[PDB]
């Protein structure tokens, strides 16, 4: 009935529609783990072939997040500068949070190209510290056993943050932020899940991992550029020069 319960439903609708795999598909496929021969197959690939595979999965993942953001009540109504500011700082942070759904804490593997594989699968990329940091972040997030609605509401808040440097209409973003915080806290009370609030990762940690990740992606993109058919061209122009 309330404007808030309608917001909860729409955020969860936007989320469910902008998700590539459904949680049950990822959950059932946990048994389908890459063989040592398949692992060796991936480790023996060139850095540049592994970069191409990962770059295209990450760009497709960002594209689903841009679509998620576009479907968030109020986003399209913000100025284009603000829309860029929010997506530039937050789209990859959302991708990093969404990744915990495809992560298995039991064996420390991620669902990649049809099967579950460990971080060793990525050996050829030569950025083990970064990749270990990503798996660690997914490991901490997997302990929360986040529900699909919780991930939807939390990621909307990762994106709609009025504290991002460069916002031109801070107040309009704050209004959207306040409504989403109410939606999230209202839903956690209703479901007796307010306990996750003290367990969420510190804001600086997600920011920090994201900045390290995007910085590496930028280094690879400079060395071996991939072209992408941009869903949001003004955002695309801010990262792809
Ligand atoms: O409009 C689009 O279709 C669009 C696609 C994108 F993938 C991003 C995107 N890629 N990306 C990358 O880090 C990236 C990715 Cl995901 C793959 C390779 C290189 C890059 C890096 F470094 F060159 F930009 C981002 C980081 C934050 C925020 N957005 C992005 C942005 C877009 O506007």
């Amino acid at each position: 009935l309330t404007e808030i319960e309608h917001l909860v439903q729409s955020v969860c609708k936007s989320y469910r529609e902008t998700c590539q795999l459904r949680l049950e598909d990822l959950l059932r496929q946990r048994s389908n783990i890459f063989s040592r021969e398949e692992v060796t197959g991936y480790q023996r690939k060139s850095m540049w072939e592994m970069w191409e595979r990962c770059a295209h999965h990450l760009t497709e993942a960002i594209q689903y997040v841009v679509e998620f953001a576009k479907r968030l009540s109020g986003f399209m109504e913000l100025c284009q500068n603000d829309q860029i500011v929010l997506l530039k700082a937050g789209a990859m942070e959302v991708v990093l949070v969404r990744m915990c759904r495809a992560y298995n804490a039991d064996n420390r593997t991620v669902f990649f190209e049809g099967k579950y594989g460990g971080m060793e699968l990525f050996r050829a990329l030569g950025c083990s510290e970064l990749i270990s940091s990503i798996f660690d972040f997914s490991h901490s997030l997997s302990a929360l056993h986040f529900s699909e609605d919780e991930i939807a509401l939390y990621t909307a808040l990762v994106l709609i943050n009025a504290h991002r440097p460069g916002l031109q209409e801070k107040r309009k973003v704050e209004q959207l932020q306040y409504n989403l915080e109410l939606a999230f806290h209202h839903h956690l009370h209703k479901t007796h899940r307010q306990s996750i609030l003290a367990k969420l990762p510190p804001k600086g940690k997600l920011r920090s991992l994201c900045s390290q990740h995007v910085e590496r992606l930028q280094i690879f993109q400079h060395l071996h550029p991939i072209v992408v058919q941009a869903a949001f061209p003004p955002l695309y122009k801010e990262l792809f020069s």
